């Protein structure tokens, strides 16, 4: 008696133009043991895209649901690649018969501006632990150290091989087939007077090339027609009322960390330090909550901030409440820090993490000032107070800077050693800010388990009992 | 009983300071078999404009008006170019004794950028094809192309003309003695003492001069005077009731093509892919609504946006309704694009139409960047990635572009060939970005016949059936 | 109920609307005259930001008027800026602070210019105008003023400042070189007191006692009494004083506003709209109630187009047999004069700013500002009088019609101003070429009537028809 | 049990008076003495996460409730990841600091920074004037040194030394280690955290500035030992500052007035955070008229401003003395230049030893951008009755002008130290050895006579009680 039309416009993202992951994947699975819902259509026209690993995770979720037997429609005049990815998980894809399927691989660029600084007679101070932290690269060189393009190679490599071959299974063809390079879409096309769905078509990236209204019909065939809505038969995911979990009263809370890790209370699309641990200490004094999933999805940021959220977790589990992590796109640098205490971490084959390392940066203007006669002047009674962006940064300063930075650095490695049975000597190896696929960091140790947060539910379940609902905050 | 006071403020445009084009012509038409109302008085100080197409379609009505015998009179203190087109199409024409019709011809005015874009370091990627595609010029040139200029001179000496020669009939003199040229005007002027009411009263531009207070005493004595509004028997066309025509049980269904065309829906005064789509979408499914007029007033847009909108209007053609296209000031590129299904277009002379073709542009700054000592670096799984503002546009993703805007055209062609029984061959001839007036549209095959919004409807309910009424969108 | 009346004006004085009505300040003082609960006024002029001197003017003949009666008006202030202290100056008695100064220091015009920075950004600039003395345009076209703008400036402001001298000097009873002594003789002057202003003012008599804020208090509770309520001497502040609500005979004089720079559409700002003041007069013209009317003045000019509309309007109410009177009060000079061309009478301060019978118009284009930058401009046109615009070369074939319309509009200006003060042409040519003049000039040579005061119009508004009035302001 | 702790969660500022973050200086000092005294509050919490700081006389103040509360046997604990300096200073009343254990106590002293742009001006071709009387009347010289003069160097470093020399020893005593153990200078704290391999919180428990190293967790749990749990809350028993009903006084009709002379003093009527002439005046004024009004007390924070203003309130101020009624001046930050002015009339002025006060001086700047103007090609004309007249930003500023303003800045510093030496007991020649712009600590201020003794707002209030009579209350002239 109905299609799900899953037209989500925006983004995916963990919390809320922003689509919630989990709504998605809740809704496509009621969706699945609804007798009124005898199928899906994609369009994915104001789609704007998601990360790998959260894409991956509706794949997984549109998956169980082709399994059951309800079909699976992916429709649109052109795709984009982001589009494309999800859309390779339909039974069946309609383009266009003028559209295209727009593949063109990941790349990764970034803004450096040593240069621009010397030329504005900026005075930029670098403290740093980690050959490859590379975020710091930007301030004191024109372009990427070979180190830092050695681990963004490796990640971009493996991403983009991740990808190729989730959209090479789902369309049961060879992943060159997906993106012969650029040399061969170029070549391919060319057998095809620059036809791209006729290339789409016959390279098995797509299924049928159809207009609009004669896909309109095809729809109207498998799920009928509407007269009160002259159109086939169907309900978008914004309509569809996602119904609501029963209370068992015995539960697993979770916790978003959802962007950068920032000091204050909670604001922008940004992790509040103290909001965070809030939740966090809400869970732990709450004896419903039996065990803990922090979910995980930040850069990184500040590390005292992440020490705070870090601590309250810490406490959970050693007032007896078990911790899992879901990294989900990015868990770095304090996105790591903060998975620390977990029982147990699981992460997607195409996450982000790692980056275990630590830098500050320091700009003064002392001679960008001096050079259009501004100077700064004044009495102080230490050097450790004529600390400004005006002032040159004292030595002194200097000095006690680059040990605090030292310190931090070892504070990390051992957190890491403590937290997975493992040396000191042994973090070094596989830290130094280097990032990390999920893959990479299954096989180095940092990561316990590949899987997504499915995985971390049923472990967190494990590690106490029973019969579950979620209380989301 | 009263005058109709047409005190135009603002602009005139086909759907919306604003004011509705056909609002304005039905209310005369009214007001022509209304005995209450005994005459026009047109007082267009606040008046902003229309294009040609339009205030000539108020002409017609005027002229009708006027036909039925009633009086029309135009009075102000001077007249723009604007302004006097509409009013010398009234019986009388008042201006102020020291007032002046500004007439001064048709001028075109673009800005070009190719020497800044090279100081600034900028690099700028043109994709084409049409040598008369002249908009992407301002990147690329100082001046316009030798092309530019004829095709450019070809229509505006053609619109100027047509307004002279509507004035010269409304004024029942020489065109040459409306607009003598700026040496004749010159020669008039002086032989006036720099009088140019006086040169407006010779030349027989204009009927009468006299004040404010004078032209009252003669609308009074025309109209009579209302005891309760202290001035000559009048309303407002803000105020005038026009009535909503009649429901019979058979509709053409009038959807509006107006501005620039875009991929969201309606926005800003733009023109949204789907919305327009849907609303020729409503039409085509009730079956109430027995052909459909799409009235265009578009510079063109995206093409997959034209896409959206030529398929569900070819859509309604195949289920049976006719589709008839009324140009209404210009339907050019994807104006004509999605005006290309229709059974019949119907163009002003004075429309502005074809500019068959294409383009794309990329200006990328990484040459602007690097002087002042700011680079980008990154890696990429493939060139065809490494597209964006701050990067030099990689050869592979050029060639890329080239064959999709070589193949829109191509696309293009074949539309116009197709929809005006024609060929590829035959329609590269008269297409290759050529903008064309209505009348060079007519001769070349673009267009059907030349007239207006009367005329289009006319065929609409020919190609069907009997005794209409409008519904609009 | 019994005590001081409190001139507390905070702002500037305006015809119109920190703004006060000209015309509310001097009833409501009149009205202080007659009101037996109302025994003197007291002036506090600190926040009190100024106005033009013929206004300032009007609202000390005010206070004159009820010092005669014999009630005090008094003045109190930590200091005296020029324009407190000339209002001030018409007390009784002027009470200054013991650190105080009384700020006395002249008049002075000061204006940019900017040919050079044009030049600089290669501007090209394009002046139309009639007129050796209509000055506005010379910032386009010389880094300084001209010997010509120089001397018309030099003859009106040398005459305001010899005006406010006399007014003071006459309020103070001591000769102008006393109240202001040129900048050597103030120097000399101040070094005697060592510096004290205060005791400068004292004895050269600009003050007449020296006393700080609460002494001040005693003085006036002992002359006022004191308000065990509002614990201060008995007042009311002129805000919270109430106008009577003049009765109507049914016969009125209506009073319309040109308040500002002369524009072309609705009323906007603080400026006039051409329509909304033309609307007004023909308003008046048709009520049967309103008798004549005053054009209240006070307008640098603006839009040539408007002032037309104006005066047009004016001319059908005169024609009507309306009697119109024209007041000019600060400034009706350009277009504001050309809209009191058609008035049975024109009446000016000897310190309004009038006159400047000339026209201009000013066009700056940029094609060799963008040439340099690497931007041009390209087109298409059925004829070079269609290609005027900011970014592109001015065509000769355009700029010859400018010179025309700039001229006839001269013609046009000195023509209707011959017609409206018995002249001609070459006569009114001889006192026009966009000179300004002061009320006082503006009367020796024809340009006005009489010099006189708001009043005056009123009167002889009436005088042109009957008995007894009332007005009816059409602040509409 | 509804037993708890008070939680001074201070979040923002501390200054003398709100302005509609800030706090109230007088409603914490007045909420932790209620609190002394309610059996309903068994100890006081700091968290400072945070709270901006205020100046050093006020946080003394606020020193010195939180050590009568001491001093009655309640308990009161500091806990924070971090201090900042000016949170330690507060931190340091209490009997146990908590800190996180790789958190930081951020010591560093006090430093004075401005913009010099001497170099700037000529460059960019502007022509300065700068009027004055006094050596050390030093904020005129950002625009005609690029850097400052030994006479203002030697002025703010006699009051810099002065103020951080006060910081350690209060702190230092609070803590009970020798104030070089507070802050051993820069090398010291190099030469510890070197010790300690850059671990700041080890360094901060081993040199005693803390005493427990902790997790927000672990000091939960010590604190809710201390004041037991609410199942309620969820939390250890306590109440916020921001909820703590602070009881309004029993009304007496005998009252002291309270006005606020709070920022920098402006001529008009109170705007922005500042001081207006008029208001404070109007304030001043009412006092001296209402029979209830038994003495006043002007609470002053100003670095100065306006000297017409300034007058405007010391009239009314001499007003009201005269009338009968004693006036007690409390200097809490600043009371300096104009501040001081305001000040003279008083019977007796207190201040805190760290007050920042005298600046007995004057002057004002002119600049004109004549010549950058010349040098873009703009130019200014026009025609003047006097040179006198002829005095805006675009122009020259004429000699005769000049000679005016040098007389008039030559005046008004006369009057200065005429109205000090009359109100001080002193001689314009006397009162001229100890002005010269000259700013000067609340400490040096006693010393030479521009202040009647060292104290804080209890000691104002105290001896304008006594200037009169008996049992009293405050009016606060506010909003």
């Amino acid at each position: 008696r109905g299609a799900l039309l899953l037209d989500i416009s925006g983004v995916i993202v963990d919390k809320p133009q922003e689509n919630s992951l989990f709504d998605i994947v809740n809704t496509i699975r009621q969706a699945k043991d609804d007798r009124n819902i005898t199928g899906i259509v994609m369009d994915l026209k104001n789609f704007a895209g998601g990360d790998q690993p959260s894409m991956q995770y509706i794949g997984k979720a549109l998956k169980e649901f082709r399994d059951s037997g309800k079909p699976v429609y992916a429709v649109g005049e052109n795709y984009s690649q982001g589009q494309y990815y999800l859309a390779s998980f339909a039974n069946k894809i309609w383009l266009s018969p003028q559209g295209v399927v727009d593949l063109h691989g990941f790349a990764t660029n970034g803004l450096y501006y040593k240069s621009l600084l010397d030329k504005l007679k900026v005075s930029t101070h670098v403290f740093r632990v980690g050959t490859y932290k590379s975020a710091v690269e930007p301030f004191i060189r024109d372009d990427m150290s070979p180190a830092a393009r050695e681990a963004d190679s490796r990640w971009i490599g493996e991403l983009w091989q991740n990808y190729l071959n989730t959209v090479a299974a789902n369309r049961q063809i060879p992943a060159e087939q997906v993106f012969p390079g650029a040399q061969g879409l170029l070549e391919g096309l060319t057998k095809t007077g620059g036809d791209t769905a006729k290339y789409a078509l016959e390279n098995k990236l797509v299924d049928a090339l159809a207009s609009s209204a004669e896909i309109e019909k095809a729809l109207t065939k498998e799920f009928g027609w509407s007269k009160t809505d002259k159109n086939y038969r169907a309900i978008s995911y914004y309509d569809y009322a996602l119904k609501t979990p029963a209370d068992t009263g015995d539960s697993i809370g979770v916790v978003f960390a959802n962007g950068a890790i920032m000091d204050g209370e909670e604001t922008q699309g940004n992790v509040g330090g103290d909001t965070t641990a809030a939740q966090i200490r809400d869970a732990r004094l709450d004896p419903k909550v039996k065990a803990i999933v922090l979910r995980v999805n930040s850069p990184g940021g500040s590390v005292t901030a992440s020490e705070v959220i870090r601590a309250e977790l810490a406490a959970a589990r050693a007032a007896g409440k078990p911790v899992v992590v879901s990294m989900g796109g990015m868990a770095a640098s304090g996105g790591y820090w903060i998975s620390t205490p977990a029982n147990y971490i699981v992460a997607n084959p195409s996450t982000l993490t790692g980056s275990i390392g630590i830098f500050g940066v320091i700009t003064t203007v002392e001679n960008s000032l001096d050079s259009i006669g501004v100077h700064t002047d004044g009495v102080s009674t230490s050097p450790l107070a004529d600390v400004s962006i005006t002032r040159a940064l004292p030595p002194e300063a200097q000095l006690m800077m680059q040990l605090s930075i030292e310190n931090g650095y070892k504070r990390f490695i051992t957190l890491v050693a403590d937290a997975r049975h493992s040396t000191p000597e042994q973090i070094d190896k596989i830290a130094q800010g280097h990032v990390w696929t999920g893959q990479d960091a299954k096989a180095n140790g940092l990561v316990d388990s590949l899987g997504d947060f499915d995985d971390a539910v049923a472990k967190a379940a494990e590690l106490a009992k029973v019969k579950q609902w979620h209380l989301e905050y």
